[PDB]
């Protein structure tokens, strides 16, 4: 679990979104595993606007933060799950690091702010759904 709160927006993994999120839906993309909903309260997370390939992510299955080198956002095949059939997830960044299903929603940050959230993993790898291209989150 986990979310990004910037201005009047809440960014979550689309597979973990609540009824409130869908009843206050701004944007959603199943190929990205992202859902953005409107909030009443003002959010303060700064989103990074960069091409960083190093950062730190929160791993709730270890209750620790981890420094990672990660790939550039791309189309990466994701094995069929209960939430989605077998498909290529877009805007996904991989890194060598620990992850477990309850880890989805873990924030990845660089020096410029929020890069993205944990969305995939397994076999000693962790995937992050990128949010730096979503320029409308600040306007
Ligand atoms: N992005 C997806 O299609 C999902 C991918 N998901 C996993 O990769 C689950 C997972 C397995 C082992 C280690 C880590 C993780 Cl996160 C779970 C949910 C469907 C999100
Ligand atoms: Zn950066």
């Amino acid at each position: 679990s986990g979310a990004i709160y910037v201005g009047n927006y809440r960014v979550v993994n689309r597979h973990l979104a609540t009824h409130n999120d869908w009843a206050n839906l701004v944007w959603e993309d199943s190929s990205r595993d992202l859902l953005v909903s409107s909030t009443t309260a003002q959010g303060c997370d700064t989103i990074a606007r960069c091409d960083c390939q190093t950062g730190v992510y929160y791993c709730s299955s270890r209750r620790k933060h981890y420094p990672v080198s990660f790939s550039k956002p791309s189309l990466i095949f994701v094995e069929a799950s209960e939430y989605y059939p077998a498909r290529y997830q877009s805007h996904l960044m991989l890194a060598v690091g620990h992850s477990e299903p309850g880890d989805c929603g873990g924030i990845l940050r660089c020096q410029h702010g929020v890069v993205g959230i944990v969305s995939t993993g397994g076999n000693g790898l962790v995937g992050f759904a990128d949010v730096r291209d979503l320029l409308w989150l600040d306007e």
